[PDB]
């Protein structure tokens, strides 16, 4: 049908029906007449599944003869998403499947609605690593993810009574087709015992072992022929675990619980037991794995050479003083020489600088759990400790600040301060980012080393978040420029000189009024909700946090009601407003965020006399393959945390990416899309970080503005007196008090620039052509964002290698 | 190489290695230079289960147009074993896979080594259910088998300084090539919740929900394109099981427990809450499928002429209130109706009269588990007793006799009771064993209704205890008398008229030697230990129970070594004593046995007086695959538990088949084996149940048998002196006690006829040639033994369908 998909050849076609029904009978075991659509969608997965294997075992060779180095991503997230259209996108085998199904009767994108997303994380570091992946498969670096399978991931969100409910996400139910379980690399890790000194140093004995199995599965680069693997570790009992025989056996369930459920906290960090294992676990078994295949190539100066490796936050941290364990008790290099290699290895990556999201463990949980690491990490301190004094002598304040161990009360190890000292390179996630690391959080420590800190402003791929969610644009993008922007997205610039052609123009806004029809009927089908689909679609999509201030948006939109139902027979622009994400379970202001949306929704969707000029939708399980989804779909992009907050942003890039505009604060990469676009072709509002820490040092007192602004008196008396909750008038008090006493994040600072800059975000819209151009603007700069940029930077400034565009032979 | 292994066409050789390669490079994600023997079993185990699919399709299909009378099969055990060489015999693949994995340079052998036993059972009531299911299916019923898909079979057996430790058996570890998930019918089984009375009859309500989820595995019939189905259930949580967030989704294992482990007790009722969720489990799921497949043909008349359902031991006897209350409860049938499609539907077989091995509930487990079923329990009882009382009024001890309630300080339910009230059919297992039932425990329900008494010999298949392990026997067989008795065990007649043939009895004998050597070589091999291939193998496999006697085999054991070093220069026919199978975990007495038996050896096999005349050999892990190792290596058969206590017996039948001669009582099935070869061609000794009976009304006094007999008294005073265990010299007083205390099986009243008994198999081993022709006349007269005619007499004389030996199309 569509250019980018690819062809559809005859033999092609005739060759994927046949293996259609191959596997349909063999593998499924079924025939036509028994056969659901659930059996359809495995048929053709295993029918995909199979182009891969071929290219996925002739990479692996091929990096084995050719020795290059090695790059390992340890993440405890890998937000994955759907993986059928991803992998036919990247093998071009679109078109044909298309066809295939099509003459069996079938319809495609039927199908892709059964495979369930691999929802192994909670939101924008989870997904950045997915992004990392496919950008590292493309550009043919020799990489591998790792992490943990979890059987549960992030819980699935229903709404009731306008409240969130969890139910667990048994994503593994029916069978992954992805996957290939590999128990021939079983390795078992260790818990607990304690440590015994002799002639022959240190020994770690009397523990207990938990075994840790790799599932590995399939990550195929655009169109080259690179296949690389994400790796994830389950957790498995020994059979003579504890050996009531009957509750032994029973009891093998403690072990395996490491594996069994993905923590669903964004940034904030939990203190517990189970956490401390999971993140244990990756790194033992993840390191064991590594020194492995550097062995089947003694001598570890070349370690460095042949390994990298990143973390994605203090997640994996214990990598450090694990490495230095393996080196120095059981390898028998000294110490000196073991750090050496330790830190040219290791590499950090920081992604927030919310202190309530820094990871600070309990010294009575390392010791208990892991002794010896907490022996090393001593040592490590030490000896930093004694190149902090030698290049500050007398400054006794600098040396508790950049202790890797926190006095007070309960003694905490701070794992960031791990990371810094093991670490040859510490990188921020976005300009503004990596600035306040060096002014603020790491001060210290970049005196001390200025030469570690980097920036690496994040980036999202473009095979995901245009080409498979976007084929309209991607194409239209196509007959102009043609495909060689799919992996080289700086070409996306061409478009600048297509801002004035009438025919482009007309093109850029059908596809958008295209999946804005699409959009709102998935809302009616699946959701039974009615939504004006000429309405301007202003979304704000992301976990909910304070820091993202969701709450900002709410002020806006009882705002707007209020000025409708004080002149309803003046023109307003119609809005939907939707509004999507997940709330962890025990953040209880989260949660009451969640029923304001809807309490809201409740009063302003059944007044007859705002007609459906204002409608208020909260976008219910928001997930991967709901963002492909709302995302082209979206007019207005709201990206509004207080400056100084949120690390980078991601979505951001998302929707800069698919023709919406964004309304912003000046924080994260805003900062860096703004300026590629020009600020004219940006909504930008509100404080800048140094408005902010203006505003700390008088103090923030929320009642001046609630004096000085009557509207928001307005909306504050509202939420007091029960409006939005006529049963229950005090519902809302806890929210009104914090937005009164103790807001963090100066919601009602940046309200007035807020509604103004909105206004003009109405008024452009009321003119669809400048409108549009302004759109094309934004897509024609959007290209520092690709993920491909980002990991080429990686690639040549922290871990050594070259890229390549080469592709790999059939 | 050989004739019964069937052909192996060029065009089959060709296209199996095809499938091979294919199985390795697409399934098994390898290739050659990576693999290893495991990854090669499993190419071949995809490539023979290609072959069933097919089959497996069409025969579900053919069902379904026919539309006959179906058969379940509920067993809480299938002892199946390995399933790669059983399923190539029955399609006749065997010389086929041969060729083709020799021809890729493989050793097919070594790769059927690799297959876990499903050991999905505890002896030989387990094993009756795999035998019956390959006949149900070589008979072309169409029949089922339902039970439980445990993630851990029976343990797996080492011992350790001769004492038995227990690991656990986690025999999916590597996946299962045969089974296929289906969790398209997954199914709720309800439990605890209380009951409601309405205008409408009873409601079960407040329950807690457990899903069932069914595997389907695939049973190949002999040679006719039958493949019936085997579907095991596993435990699943539903969604919003409790639904801390983390804690509630930990916590969905205790409801996945329920088909987490098999229990591991042989004739032994353990009143545990587990295992009583488990026999529900198994009863509910398999009724709501049944039911299902019966509505997709309102009306139940026609229910018992479409559906019958086989009880195997009391274990899934649930399955009768059960049934009441879907048709009471759910249906609104009235009682009586509801009760006479009931037990026109269901029978029951028993497998014991040992009292200790009965299932009696606690009347407090089921109130809390399943309050619903004890109410129609009750009514089942009231109505039961009404007919008792009509039928033999004034008798108020028959009343209490046969209530389905026990009476006493803790309220019992007779499961026992339950089934025969039931069902229209109950059978015991062996002639004598029927016999017992209506002389004994169920005289009282014999005389209220003798029609429902029967009698089904138990039976064994010819394919996997004779084809598959013994294909050098088979094969000689075949050579005289052609294929045809594979399926018609009866021929085997026609080998009478060859027990003077020269070349036959030479044939039937090196068969044998080879046999024996080729298993002397495993024990060196897998177990480093030293046997004389040209003794006399005398074994004893089956579960350690006080009732079987291995006792009685040590006694022996030791009086041979005694006589030795009494005379040492005189000659003996040397022996190789082998003792093999597990104790339960919680069986002390079994569990001293075997340290017994070890320390025997630890003696015996070391005395350089002794030579190598004697030696004793405790066979570990003793398990299906292991039967079929030493069965056809074995010259005796140990069949000696006391007159009345093993109900039938089955590896009695395994050896009688495979040319061993056979020392036993004169006990279950051994009655009717020895019938079949004539009293001559069998060695028989010690009391009949008759003298049993005689010796318990004057009563057992063993210190008569210690005095009067020299030869015991001195093993006595050995047992009791410390001299097979020097180091703790009062190690084995529990056991002398026993045995002179509390003996309940009579081990020393049959000590003198069985070394008397003993003494005659030497002699006629000393003479080759009337050895091998009294083999000739024991495999002569084994046909009666097949499971191919007890199925033919279920199906007959119990579900009222006709068998067919006719072939289904290809
Ligand atoms: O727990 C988290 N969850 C996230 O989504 N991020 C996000 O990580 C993304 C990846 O760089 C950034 O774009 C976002 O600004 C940032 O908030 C960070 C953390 C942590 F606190 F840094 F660990
Ligand atoms: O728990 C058991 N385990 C067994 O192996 N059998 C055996 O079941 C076999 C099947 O008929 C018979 O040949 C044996 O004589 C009998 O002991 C019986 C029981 C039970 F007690 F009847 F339930």
């Amino acid at each position: 049908q569509i250019s980018v998909r690819g062809l559809a050849g005859v033999e092609n076609v005739t060759e994927l029906k046949k293996n259609f029904n191959r596997h349909l009978h063999f593998t499924l075991v079924k025939d036509r007449n028994v056969a659901t659509p659930r059996d359809y969608y495995f048929a053709l997965a295993h029918t995909v599944r199979d182009h891969l294997v071929g290219r996925w075992i002739r990479t692996q060779q091929h990096y084995y003869e050719k020795d290059p180095k090695r790059i390992y991503y340890l993440s405890l997230e890998f937000y994955m998403g759907r993986t059928l259209q991803n992998t036919m996108v990247n093998l071009a085998l679109e078109n044909a499947c298309d066809e295939a199904t099509y003459q069996l009767g079938l319809d495609m994108e039927e199908l892709e609605e059964i495979e369930e997303d691999a929802g192994l994380g909670n939101g924008g570091l989870g997904r950045l690593a997915a992004c990392f992946l496919d950008s590292m498969a493309t550009l043919g670096l020799a990489a591998y993810g790792y992490g943990i399978r979890y059987e549960f991931g992030i819980f699935n969100q229903k709404i009731c009574g306008g409240w969130q409910m969890e139910e667990a996400d048994d994503w593994l139910r029916y069978g992954n087709p992805w996957e290939k379980a590999r128990p021939e690399f079983t390795l078992p890790v260790h818990f607990y015992g304690r440590v015994e000194h002799t002639s022959q140093g240190a020994k770690w004995v009397d523990t207990q072992v938990v075994l840790a199995m790799p599932y590995d599965t399939p990550v195929p680069g655009y169109r080259n022929n690179v296949v690389n693997t994400m790796r994830l570790w389950s957790a498995k009992a020994p059979n003579d675990f504890n050996l009531g025989y009957i509750q032994a056996v029973l009891d093998r369930n403690l072990a395996e619980n490491i594996s069994r459920v993905l923590y669903p906290n964004d940034n904030f960090f939990e203190g517990k037991e189970l956490r401390l294992k999971q993140e244990y676990f990756v790194v033992a078994a993840t390191l064991q794995d590594i020194i492995r295949r550097f062995k089947s190539s003694t001598n570890f100066d070349a370690f460095p050479d042949k390994v990298a490796i990143q973390l994605n936050d203090t997640h994996p941290s214990l990598a450090i003083p694990e490495l230095m364990r393996v080196l120095v008790d059981l390898e028998r290099l000294d110490w000196d020489k073991a750090w050496e290699v330790t830190v040219k290895t290791c590499a950090y990556t920081n992604h927030t600088v919310l202190p309530e999201a820094l990871e600070r463990w309990p010294v009575h949980l390392l010791e208990t759990l892991l002794p010896r690491h907490l022996q090393i990490i001593y040592e490590i301190n030490q000896r930093f400790l004694n190149r902090v004094a030698a290049a500050f002598p007398g400054d006794v304040d600098r040396l508790r600040r950049m202790s890797l161990v926190e006095e007070g009360a309960v003694k905490r190890i701070n794992m960031a301060h791990l990371c810094i000292a093991g670490s040859h390179a510490v990188n921020g996630v976005a300009r503004i980012h990596s600035e306040i690391l060096k002014k603020t959080i790491f001060k210290d420590f970049y005196e001390l080393e200025p030469h570690k800190f980097q920036n690496k402003t994040n980036g999202i791929t473009p095979r995901r978040w245009l080409v498979l969610c976007n084929p309209g644009l991607a194409e239209i993008i196509a007959e102009r420029i043609g495909e060689e922007y799919i992996s080289d997205l700086d070409q996306l610039r061409k478009l600048l000189s297509y801002v004035d052609d009438e025919a482009f123009i007309r093109d850029v806004a059908k596809v958008k009024q295209e999946n804005k029809l699409k959009f709102a009927a998935y809302l009616e089908r699946e959701y039974k909700v009615h939504i004006n689909p000429n309405s301007l679609f202003d979304v704000q999509v992301k976990r909910i946090h304070e820091y993202k201030r969701q709450l900002l948006n709410c002020l806006h939109v009882i705002t707007l009601y209020n000025r409708i139902k004080k002149e309803p027979n003046k023109f307003v622009v119609p809005r939907t407003v939707m509004i999507g994400g997940k709330a962890a379970p025990g953040y209880h202001m989260a949660k009451m965020i969640i029923k304001l949306i809807t309490a809201i929704g409740d009063v302003v969707n059944h007044d007859p006399v705002v007609g459906d000029r204002l409608r208020v939708i909260f976008l219910e399980n928001y997930r991967v393959s709901l963002a492909e989804k709302v995302i082209p779909a979206a007019d207005l992009s709201e990206q509004i945390s207080t400056a100084g907050t949120e690390a980078s942003g991601t979505g951001n890039m998302k929707f800069m990416l698919n023709g919406a505009l964004t309304i912003g604060t000046m924080d994260g990469a805003n900062v860096e899309m703004a300026e590629e676009a020009g600020e004219e072709n940006f909504f930008i509002f509100g404080m800048r970080v140094e408005d902010v820490d203006r505003l700390d040092q008088r103090g923030y007192n929320a009642q001046e503005y609630y004096d000085r602004i009557p509207e928001l008196r307005q909306i504050i008396e509202q939420l007091s007196s029960g409006f939005f909750s006529p049963k229950q008038p005090d519902l809302f008090k806890d929210i009104v008090n914090m937005l009164m006493h103790h807001d963090r994040f100066k919601v009602f600072a940046d309200y007035e620039e807020y509604v103004k800059c909105q206004e003009r975000v109405s008024a452009l819209y009321k003119n669809p052509r400048e409108w549009t151009r302004m759109v094309i603007r934004n897509i024609a700069t959007s290209g520092k964002f690709s993920s491909d940029r980002t990991i080429a930077q990686y690639a040549r400034e922290i871990w050594g290698v070259e890229p390549s565009r080469q592709r790999l032979p059939a």
